[PDB]
């Protein structure tokens, strides 16, 4: 039983249907999974059954070679006896009344990530169930608006290249599908304040011209500052004494992934510069998403321990490391929120976002997200 049919964009159509994810006319289906890729209850169990042990087997090996996933994550496995080659496994969040927005955030990261994945393997049709709604507790109303919002933003934010044409939104119960069809109906000043007081300023200057107490740079494993365009602009403006200081502070240290080192500002108008070695997008890896949230937390954390009052973040990793810009905007914003609410800060009160005037995708990404957050 089909319900509605909606156009997103030329060639692309969103279809709410009733049906069984096991037997559907699409390239790939999305599984509501957990952190271990274990499929012991729910639909994922329905899927495992039909697929046979092959389905679990690959998962098990995926979990032993890449390790457990975390909420807000998605990977891709063999399908076994299913009418597909692959299943996309989306690990949605567990639902908590207190951490609502972070839950909304992670449910949506999962959906976004799973669209990325299907797009990577060039699929042109996908089936998505109401992830999280079952045994992870996510109230059916918010769950499905979030999924639909996620999908909208996928085609709204960058039209530039897309393999997907058919997105099915599925379930076997009639009410979940009613939700979905209601959800689709509903779905179709750069300055926020978190609960605990700290505010985030959208700012459209070169990072070199920033005037905060702390500024973050993104830099490679051997710490040369001349390579990336962000690093280059700081190097140029500060003086070469920043390269000399950085190489000397990172002397006795086996520079790894998620490494943060502090230097003084020289020519620059800030007091200190935090230099950070950000992870490659690696296709949206679990690691990449941890390590980056961690850097973000550490730089704010450090800053509170220096008793400083303000810090300037650029779109780190959205250049050569290949982070889809929207995903990042929304990664760092969540993290500033999550962090501010959970701590009682004494001196940190202002996170600025420095976006090059000529970087419209980054200006765009952060605006849209700021708009949602003020909405
Ligand atoms: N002057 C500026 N002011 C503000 N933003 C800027 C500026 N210049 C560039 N951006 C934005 O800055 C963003 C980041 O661009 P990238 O410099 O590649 O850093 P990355 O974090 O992607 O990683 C690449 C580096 O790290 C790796 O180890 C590589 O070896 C490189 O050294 C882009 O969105 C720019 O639009």
């Amino acid at each position: 039983k089909c319900f509605s049919r909606t156009v997103l964009a030329p060639g692309v159509v969103l279809i709410v249907q009733q049906g069984d994810l096991a037997r559907l006319p699409v390239d790939v289906v999305v599984n509501a999974s957990n952190e271990d890729l274990k499929h012991y209850g729910g639909l994922a169990a329905a899927l495992s059954k039909a697929a046979g042990p092959e389905l679990q087997a690959d998962c098990d090996q995926i979990v032993k070679r890449e390790g457990r996933l975390l909420p807000g994550n998605a990977t891709i496995s063999k399908a076994g006896k299913l009418p597909y080659h692959h299943v996309i496994h989306a690990v949605g969040p567990r639902w908590s009344g207190y951490e609502a927005p972070r839950c909304v955030y992670l449910l949506r990261r999962a959906v976004q990530l799973s669209l990325c994945l299907a797009e990577k393997y060039k699929y042109r049709s996908i089936a998505i169930p109401a992830i999280s709604s079952g045994v992870f507790g996510f109230p059916l109303g918010r769950c499905v608006e979030t999924i639909v919002s996620a999908i909208k933003e996928n085609f709204q934010f960058k039209k530039d290249g897309h393999c997907l044409k058919e997105i099915y939104l599925v379930d076997v119960s009639e009410k979940t599908v009613e939700a979905f069809a209601e959800a689709v109906k509903t779905v179709f000043k750069g300055s926020l304040v978190s609960p605990g007081g700290l505010q985030m300023l959208l700012v459209k200057e070169g990072v070199q011209n920033a005037k905060t107490d702390v500024v973050v740079n993104s830099v490679p494993l051997d710490l040369v500052l001349s390579r990336g365009p962000l690093s280059k602009s700081l190097l140029e403006k500060a003086g070469p004494e920043l390269q000399e200081e950085l190489d000397t502070v990172g002397q006795g240290v086996a520079v790894s992934m998620g490494t943060v080192l502090k230097t003084s500002s020289w020519n620059l108008d800030c007091r200190y510069v935090l230099h950070v070695v950000a992870p490659e997008w690696r296709n949206g890896s679990t690691s990449s998403l941890k390590i980056m949230e961690d850097i973000i937390r550490e730089c704010m954390e450090i800053t509170e321990s220096l008793s400083l009052k303000s810090i300037a973040f650029p779109a780190i990793g959205t250049g050569n490391l290949g982070f889809p810009k929207n995903i990042f905007a929304e990664l760092i914003i969540s993290e500033v929120f999550k962090f501010s609410s959970k701590n009682q800060l004494k001196t940190l009160q202002e996170v600025h976002f420095l976006l090059h005037p000529s970087d419209h995708e980054n200006i765009q990404a952060f605006s849209d997200e700021f708009a949602r957050r003020a909405n």
